[PDB]
């Protein structure tokens, strides 16, 4: 009968169960009645438990940060090998990175200020969670070893917390923007704290090999006191599917997303990032044929490298 797919989300605090959510009802809503297959969201412990999921069919679909599926699907980072029963169908969200710092510690503004910091209290973020890894993969791009900072491994609100009492000189905090955080530790601390921004050539320091953080352009009046653009950069959390489903159900899932915006972002607005237009900006690993299939449908130009495989 019906195909009840698996989506394999995080824990049930975070975003990434209730943009799973929404993706699942959607389906529930407008697409079981209709095309005869589900999806149903499943908390987890984030993206690393989702690959393990999905490769062993326990999952069919799940929401994965670019930086996982970055390493996936080059067999890098904690694989050996290639992930090659996993493949992309869309952004869902863009985590924006945010490297804050006491502002007389930054001398150029930029991501390289950095290193003009060592010796001092960073907090890198919680240990082993998706925000320690992509802060280190970042900061090694840019030639930065982390262990060379006194590394505190606080939380959101520890940091910014942290910040406002001078207990460390720097946090990162990515994530959907506005960053919870972010504000409070701006509405407390004004321009004595700075985002350090990301030029072209740290763009490019900071992918490495891969294709996966893009510029991003912070809206001027995002947060308390910051009246102006500020140039960082941003990944997709992205939903991922098994290179086995059908052709015809990741089409129709996908168009049906791209159809109901304004149905996703009733449910959760971290889905307000989503646009036809950014629908595969920085996805770390090849479309699916189906996803693929409604791309070209309406017109988008799909890079060589995403292409189906």
């Amino acid at each position: 009968e019906e195909r009840s797919y698996i989506l394999a989300t995080a824990s049930t605090g975070g975003t990434y169960y209730p943009v799973g959510v929404a993706l699942a009802t959607l389906t529930k809503v407008k697409l079981t009645p209709s095309y005869h297959f589900s999806l149903s969201a499943i908390s987890s412990a984030g993206s690393g438990e989702n690959v393990k999921l999905m490769n062993d069919n326990e999952a069919q679909f799940a929401i994965l940060q670019g930086l996982y599926g970055a390493w996936a699907w080059a067999g890098e980072g904690p694989y050996a090998e290639r992930q090659n029963q996993l493949r992309s169908v869309s952004m869902l969200w863009q985590n924006v990175e945010h490297f804050i710092v006491r502002s007389d510690l930054a001398p150029t503004g930029t991501i390289a200020d950095l290193a003009s910091m060592k010796g001092k209290k960073f907090s890198i973020g919680s240990k082993n969670s998706g925000t320690e890894f992509s802060g280190r993969q970042i900061m090694k791009g840019v030639g930065v070893d982390p262990d060379t900072f006194n590394l505190a491994y606080l939380g959101y609100g520890g940091s910014a917390s942290a910040l406002q009492n001078g207990t460390i000189d720097g946090m990162n905090t990515p994530a959907g923007v506005p960053v919870g955080a972010v504000t409070q530790a701006f509405a407390a601390m004004g321009n004595d704290i700075k985002i350090l921004s990301f030029t072209d050539e740290q763009i490019k320091q900071a992918n490495g090999n891969y294709n996966l953080w893009t510029k991003f352009d912070i809206p001027a009046n995002t947060y308390p006191g910051v009246d102006k653009t500020i140039t960082t950069i941003a990944q997709p959390n992205f939903l991922a599917v098994r290179t086995d489903i059908s052709e015809e159900d990741v089409y129709q899932l996908t168009k049906a997303m791209y159809e109901n915006l304004a149905f996703l972002q009733g449910i959760h607005k971290a889905t307000k990032d989503m646009a036809i237009e950014k629908a595969i900006e920085g996805l770390p690993m090849p479309l699916h044929a189906g996803a693929a299939r409604y791309y070209q449908e309406v017109g988008i130009k799909i890079p060589a490298h995403l292409m189906p495989q």
